[PDB]
């Protein structure tokens, strides 16, 4: 349906109130059911008006004018619902044409640290709400971990590049607003072994299905058998995977043992039977000779010796009847051995590609992921196919930056917060002698988790952050993932596949250049460096790592088919001082709850909150994504306005 679709697109149940709405509308939840349904229709229709045209501000008046009778008669309730949706960034978010120009006198000063998607999303909200907002950004550009390389006709994303399903995804709104060219990813992904040979289809399917089985077994271990703690330590996904593989190997060795036992027993029966048949020949050879050694006692002696001879001969033919039914049982047993091994050496390498793919998705070696919680956010996945941004994902933060007071090359060094306000201290990255002091009423920190983890600290908080916050910072995972960009003047790969895989020769290096992406107008290939390889490869110069790419590609397509690239770029996110990694993951011994702790604002001791937090590491249901960063900025903007302008 139409207004039901609007609730779904806003990640809301179309036919009941959320807890958040119950808090804000307690008179509605406690009142008659009929009025609750009116509430839900006003809410849903208001979201639909916005989602149907997110390029213009949806005002209260225009909401009222487009509601049909009887709904356009309860002016007060319509206003209450519009205001709530607006305050929480469910309408009039992103970048859109303002109908009401900005209030000329501001109310409250907010310093936002970092001009990534989360800081930008919050900044636009707070500016719309009539506050004085300034973003301090250490880089010479906005976007943070959205970072697009552009040169000539080449476009390639070094950070985020994939939009997950559009159903429920706020990026569907921003896409319309910014005019992103999205293109669905084709799922075919042929694999090539380290020698460049294609993986045959049957081995590809067999190994993939085994990967799915192994992973489902860890989830059974975790969520049915509750094997999540061992020797007082949290079990990791990698650890659980090693256990389920050990049991598969045990199973192979057992069935092998059973099979050898069947062989041996059959051999022993034949050995015994032949020995018995041997003695029966000796017994018949002795009688057959006493049949030639030969009257009335003689005419009856032949009858008796022929009766005796041919009975042993019937005994012997019957034993040769069992002899065949045994050595034919032996013959098919030797021809039907069970498997020698669980995984052939090549099978294992292929299985390690699927593990590498998973270390890509989580940005970290599997031995670091929480067995119990590594996929705690699964239930919030959007619907629809995934897409890539053909024109470069930087179009989003560049569009969101329009009209904001953004200070580039301005690196925050110290954040001071008291019950009387805040001071942010920063230095000019092009001239670190120049120092700046920003006074404000509230600080919104969107620093990446990697920066918050840095010891000694990059940014100093005065007073120091509370232990409950720093230990959550310490527990949470912050992974790494890198990309080699190869720009050619000609397409030598299969233009109709967006993905192909390189199967590494060893487990430890399985994430090295394991996945290639064909996404762009110009002849560009992105290769991923995942897992353990991601951090280690940053120590390799561009030319050497490009050379290793070219060797892989020369193996797949032929040495003469691969020309030298015209431009190359290599990300080093861990070594990047303004990121120190790629994105959070649920580390063994962490949980979704640490994401809630990260989102919690700080209040100076006895008072009102001063220091606020946004960023991909602060949103439990959508971590490590652009949409989660965006949602987190909208959330903190609502919280800050509630504090400084009233709920
Ligand atoms: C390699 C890679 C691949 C990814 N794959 C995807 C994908 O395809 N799709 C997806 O949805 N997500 C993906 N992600 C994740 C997504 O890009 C991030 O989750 C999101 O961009 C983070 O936004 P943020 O605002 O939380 O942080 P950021 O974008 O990092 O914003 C923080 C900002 O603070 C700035 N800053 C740092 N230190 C200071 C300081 N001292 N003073 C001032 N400013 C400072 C930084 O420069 C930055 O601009 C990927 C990320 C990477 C790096
Ligand atoms: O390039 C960036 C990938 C990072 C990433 C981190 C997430 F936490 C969730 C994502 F959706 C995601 O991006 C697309 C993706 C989806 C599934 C598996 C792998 C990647």
């Amino acid at each position: 349906s139409g207004v039901e679709g609007a609730a779904f697109q806003s990640r809301l149940p179309h036919d009941r109130m959320t807890s958040q709405e119950a808090a804000c509308f307690p008179d509605i939840i406690s009142g008659p059911q009929q009025t609750q349904k009116v509430f839900l229709f006003i809410r849903n229709r208001t979201l639909q008006l916005w989602l149907d045209n997110p390029k213009i501000q949806l005002t209260f008046e225009a909401t009222l004018q487009q509601l049909e009778a009887p709904y356009n008669s309860d002016t007060v309730l319509v206003h209450r619902v519009h205001s709530y949706l607006e305050r929480h960034g469910l309408i009039n978010f992103g970048i859109y044409k303002r109908i009401k120009p900005l209030p000329t006198k501001k109310t409250g000063k907010v310093i936002i640290i970092g001009s990534g998607v989360s800081g930008l999303a919050a900044a636009r909200q707070l500016q719309s709400f009539g506050m004085d907002v300034t973003l301090l950004e250490a880089r010479d550009r906005v976007g943070g971990r959205v970072a697009t390389f552009r040169k000539g006709n080449y476009v390639a994303d070094l950070g985020a590049m994939v939009v997950t399903g559009l159903g429920g995804n706020p990026m569907a709104v921003v896409s319309k607003q910014v005019n992103m060219e999205l293109a669905k990813i084709k799922q075919k992904c042929p694999l090539y072994e380290a020698n460049g040979q294609a993986v045959p289809k049957e081995k590809d399917e067999m190994v993939e299905q085994e990967f799915n089985r192994l992973l489902e077994a860890t989830s059974y271990l975790s969520h049915q058998l509750d094997f999540n703690v061992l020797n007082n330590k949290p079990v990791s996904l990698g650890q659980a995977l090693e256990v389920v593989i050990q049991l598969q190997e045990k199973h192979v060795k057992d069935e092998q043992i059973e099979h050898w036992k069947k062989i041996v027993k059959t051999q022993e029966e034949l050995k015994e039977l032949l020995n018995k048949m041997v003695n029966l020949k000796e017994k018949i050879k002795e009688l057959h000779q006493q049949y030639k050694e030969a009257d009335i006692t003689a005419e009856f002696l032949v009858k008796s010796k022929h009766r005796d001879l041919t009975a042993l001969c019937k005994e012997y033919d019957e034993l040769a009847e069992t002899q065949g039914k045994l050595e034919e049982k032996l013959q098919e047993l030797e021809a039907n051995p069970p498997s020698d091994v669980y995984l052939s050496s090549r099978d294992r390498q292929i299985l390690d590609w699927h593990f590498a793919n998973l270390e890509f998705a989580n940005a970290t070696p599997l031995s670091t992921l929480s067995l119990k919680h590594w996929d705690q956010d699964d239930d919030f996945e959007f619907t629809g196919s995934h897409l890539t941004v053909r024109n470069g994902y930087s179009c989003v933060p560049v569009a969101l930056a329009e009209g904001l007071d953004i200070k580039l090359n301005t690196a925050v060094r110290q954040v001071r917060y008291t019950a009387s306000g805040c001071e942010v201290i920063a230095v000019n990255t092009r001239s670190t002698s120049q120092t700046f002091i920003y006074k404000c009423d509230a600080v919104l920190c969107t620093l990446p988790l990697g920066v918050l983890k840095q010891q000694p600290p990059a940014v100093q908080f005065v007073p120091p952050l509370p232990e409950w916050k720093t230990s959550a910072v310490q527990r949470m995972g912050f992974g790494n993932l890198n990309k080699v960009v190869l720009c050619f003047d000609r397409v030598f790969w299969d233009p109709s596949v967006n993905l192909f895989g390189h199967v590494g020769s060893t487990t430890a290096s399985r994430g090295e250049l394991f996945l290639f992406w064909n996404l762009y107008k110009a002849p560009i290939l992105l290769a991923l460096v995942a897992g353990e390889a991601a951090g280690i490869m940053e120590n390799i110069s561009d030319d050497v790592i490009v050379g290793r790419c070219l060797a892989i590609l020369k193996g797949i397509f032929g040495s003469s088919a691969v020309p030298q690239p015209k431009e190359t770029v290599v990300s080093r996110w861990r070594a990047d001082p303004w990121a120190r990694g790629s994105y959070s993951y649920v580390a063994a011994g962490s949980s979704g709850n640490d994401y809630d702790l990260m989102a919690q604002p700080i209040t100076p001791g006895p008072p009102i909150p001063r220091l606020f937090f946004a960023g991909e590491h602060t949103i439990r249901n959508y971590p490590a994504t652009v949409h989660g960063a965006l949602l987190s900025g909208l959330r903190e903007a609502g919280r800050i306005a509630d504090q400084f302008l009233g709920a």
